[PDB]
């Protein structure tokens, strides 16, 4: 009924059954340090090297200098994809509209003829610009025009709780066709690391919670 | 004359749960935190109600786009566009462009009457401003007869019916869908909390999401 | 000297409440939705007319007459016919799809007129909300009706009412629960208070069937 | 050290280690049908009877006529102590500001030769005025008055937890010299009436939940 | 020079617990809920001052009056008469009428000079604003060198600290005052949760208090 | 490649964070009152003076400099003497009783004129707390700063920071806890995230004693 793209992060798809809905937005949401960057980042790292599909990474807080830092944890050369034109790193960085960045990000895609798009994180601008208000819309906008331009989108968000809201204004699970949440338990003064497909729009999925660990080789779940 | 009468939707289990299914001539609110079923249940509504009975459906989107609602309900083998095509089925686009509930009634009004429909989902900031304008719509929709679901989105599976606190409180009839989490492992349930004037199975019924839509089974089952 | 009180005949209640509600005064039935609240304040009507003879106005403010009528069929009961014979009165103040002090003389105009003994009404600040309800209590008991009066709440073993305050200004109060407990619901019945009088105390189980409401006795289920 | 007048209410008089503290005020908190109103009826009903102490009641909400006839349920005849001058029902029924009402108050304490003055509820003057900006205020205002008249005061309030706060705006029980609260514990769907003693500045006390009853008798707590 | 310096209250059980007693030109808040012994506290810290070591002390009251702090006091059998009558203990009045910080601070100061005190208990609506003011006089009694004990409220027994959430942290040294309903039965248990730049025990003590004031037990006792 | 670490010298902080705090980066280390944020934040500056001769800028919000010192002795750290030598600066913010950029500036000038390897800050609407709290962090990554920046929090298993916001912005966050169960404390250390890089999970015990903090093994006391 809905195509899958594989993500190839170890054990995604098969809790996924398939991968991510094709053209469609994937919502990813956690506490902080949950390992959402580091799922959108293998996303699109898996696209270009196993499938040759290029891949744009809308970062808002995080430079991309960090992000290409940070990746060398796992051996993954980003510098290199960015050299060779595969991976495009947009630098989203500092009334409330997503219009205009909704432009760069398009003419991004366009560019590059990328498959994969990760946009990471864009809680943190409705915060930063207090545009709460208008949250349900704005990320309305990016969700619909990143459908109409036919991109396969992972868009990370942040909550608080590790059981409770989805995420941070209440209202981002349910205009995202998918849903998925990665939780870091604390309990017994250990941590444990668990990943769920809430959700996703027309098709079928493993339920409920599946632990994970990130290690050198990136996040590794383990589908029982 | 007699007491209220019920039009059933051949969904699996829940026109028993119901006591014959979901009363006519009024609406049926059905909550739900994000993921539970709300737009399928919708959908099996009005699929069922043209399948089974030759009675045609409007369905009322705010948000996913018509083509969205054809693509998704093929995961259940049911073909939307065939029934949109042969005029048993009006996906009414009312979602925004990548408000005025009045001018929205009217449309839907417009639909019903079009379309000859017998059947109509709706799917899906001042409390008292929701209580009004809820309790507008509930009242029209009875006035042009038709019976109606309507979904809404909830935050928590034990906590209000629905986001604003009184969804539950203007709707004759009230449908609880929860996802519940315990132990990592999750477990659908359906629950008729209310239906204003009859009777219904009371307390949490679980159920799945298969090829088939929805299956309700019975209590403590699972 | 007690305080008088008037058979409710809704089965069991009245000997939960010692002899049934106080007469002139109003009580308050809150519950979350669907706890049986409208049918509560329904039953107390239509027992005061058919056992007694005595003459009900029904308050509503958001269900009409006419779905007020049709849903007692539910239990058999014919309101058009009383309504007809001028035995009840439903008092429409819902809105039209498409002032409290101006709405309380027109209840006292509708008592008078039908010279009714009993009196239910159905049903954003905690300070004007008490204000408001202190004057409809104390008018209604300057009236002399006796009164059920209807409201709501959101959590089962949460605050009497919406706004805190209800239950303070009401001299008996009446709270009906919908338990949810390994996804089963059990429904109970509680007297919490009334001013002046006994009696029994905490949560009493009752079913709602074909005949109205009937509560159980202590434990039980 | 300090000086305490019994209220003969059964059981009070050992939990308070001889009654209250004269020329105090002592706040009776409770959730609605604990029994605050009949403890502060009680107490002027026995100085009467027992010590020829005529008393002043003070009644926001209720009528006059209906606190007569409630009081009636007990076997209790206030009319016939208002005839005889020994009691007297001031009626408070409906800038924030109290002092009006001390000014009757302090009339009616003159006036009979009022020792003990039972003020119920402040608290609804409080919510119906909107005045919970000036509550430690104008609560201060009328203990500190009762004080210098020399009057001693039960003074209810209202709370909307049985475990939770003290009372209604958070501030009251830091006002009072003397704090008394009444539950009504709802557990396995029975009720159980409980008194505590929390505080009376500078004398001893019971300390902790004491059960006590309703009857035809009034308020029996029992002292265990 | 060396690590700061403790003052001993005397208070039974109090000096082993602070390993010493209160950090001497320092002030320690002592928050509770109502009826937990902060005024005792308060009291017995300058009673014990100028009856242990003719430390004169200046007690600041905000809504109770001299005499009722006289009075309240006998039922330890202390006479603050006599010390106020000695010139060895200052009640300085700052109740209201049956605010200016600053004239308070002045006051404060003029008490301290005037009967030479090394004491000092201070007894007892947005959170900036507050975590401003009181930073401003924890900060200017320091300046004056006093030894100072400040009693504020709190709602909960196992929640917040104080009041308003900021009053521990512009605090050095702060004391918990606890009154533990459990089972119907309540308990007092002093917590001393902070002394920056020194050593104390840590967790609650059970206390009671008596005829005798405030008397703090071992661990897990009673 | 991985990220380099600068050692704090802590006694098992280091294998804790596998090798110490990411160089050129802030790390927030938020708590409770008393938890133990100054010490660590002091801690981090000594021993990168006494092992490393690495200066450090110390920034006060509200303690003063004097007091700073005078509480330090309390481990038999003589931090007069640093500051004498000209090792140790102490930037006093803290207000007078009786603008972020410009603060900036002032950090980037100490950091400068002392040629400060090591920072540490000390210590009402979550929009602008978040926008001035990243400016403040990517400043001081552009300057190289290795920066311990304290934060309040108000409950141990609640909200890593007030404002909620503050450990989202951060490149690494550290938790200090002081947990009541039982009448009794325990002092507790995690390492919630440090990006790019690996570190030991969960919540490690530790003391704080006349020689500063000490972190102790897995589900140890
Ligand atoms: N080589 C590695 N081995 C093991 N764990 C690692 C390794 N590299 C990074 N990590 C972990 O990965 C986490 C970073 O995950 P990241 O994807 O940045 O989280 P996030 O949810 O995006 N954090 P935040 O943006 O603050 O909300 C770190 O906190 C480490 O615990
Ligand atoms: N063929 C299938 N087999 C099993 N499960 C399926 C299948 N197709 C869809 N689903 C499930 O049905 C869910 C979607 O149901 P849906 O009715 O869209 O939920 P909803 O409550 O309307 N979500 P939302 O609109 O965010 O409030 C998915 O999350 C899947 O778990
Ligand atoms: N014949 C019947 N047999 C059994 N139960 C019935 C019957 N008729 C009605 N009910 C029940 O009565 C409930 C309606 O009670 P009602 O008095 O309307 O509740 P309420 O508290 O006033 N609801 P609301 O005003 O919508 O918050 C229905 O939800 C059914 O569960
Ligand atoms: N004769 C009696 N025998 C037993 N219980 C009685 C009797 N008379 C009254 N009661 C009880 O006393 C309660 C009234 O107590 P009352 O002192 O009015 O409470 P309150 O706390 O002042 N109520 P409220 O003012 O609404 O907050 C009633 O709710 C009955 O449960
Ligand atoms: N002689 C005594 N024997 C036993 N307990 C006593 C004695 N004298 C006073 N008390 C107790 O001490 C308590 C008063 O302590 P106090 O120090 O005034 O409390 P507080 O915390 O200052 N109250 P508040 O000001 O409302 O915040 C009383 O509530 C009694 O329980
Ligand atoms: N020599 C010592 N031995 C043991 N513990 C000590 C010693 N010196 C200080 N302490 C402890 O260290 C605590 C102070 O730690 P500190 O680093 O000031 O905490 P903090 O989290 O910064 N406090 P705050 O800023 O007031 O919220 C004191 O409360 C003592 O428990
Ligand atoms: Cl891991
Ligand atoms: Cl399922
Ligand atoms: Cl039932
Ligand atoms: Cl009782
Ligand atoms: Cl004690
Ligand atoms: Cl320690
Ligand atoms: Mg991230
Ligand atoms: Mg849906
Ligand atoms: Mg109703
Ligand atoms: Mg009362
Ligand atoms: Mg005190
Ligand atoms: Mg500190």
């Amino acid at each position: 009924a809905i195509a899958k793209m594989r993500t190839m992060i170890e054990g995604f798809d098969d809790i996924s059954h398939g991968g991510l809905p094709i053209g469609r937005s994937t919502l990813v949401s956690g506490t902080s340090g949950t390992g959402k960057t580091l799922f959108s980042i293998q996303f699109l790292y898996n696209g270009i090297i196993e499938f040759d599909e290029p891949g744009v990474f809308v970062t808002f807080e995080e430079t991309p200098q960090d992000i290409i830092k940070n990746a060398r944890s796992f051996g993954w050369d980003l510098a290199k994809l960015v050299d060779e034109g595969k991976l495009f790193i947009l630098d989203a960085s500092p009334g409330f509209d997503l219009s205009a960045l909704i432009e760069r990000i398009n003419y991004a895609i366009q560019k590059y003829r990328a498959r994969r798009v990760s946009i990471d994180s864009v809680t943190s601008v409705f915060q930063q610009y207090d545009a709460s208000s208008v949250v349900r819309r704005e990320l309305f906008r990016l969700v619909a025009r990143l459908k109409q331009i036919g991109a396969t989108t992972v868009m990370t968000t942040e909550r608080i709780e590790e059981y409770g809201p989805i995420a941070r204004y209440g209202v981002e699970e349910f205009v995202s066709d998918n849903v998925v949440i990665l939780r870091n338990v604390l309990e017994g003064e250990r941590r444990r690391r668990t990943l769920e497909i809430l959700k996703l729009r027309g098709t079928s999925h493993m339920k409920g919670e599946y632990p994970f660990t990130i290690t050198d080789h990136g996040i590794n779940i383990f589908p029982l």
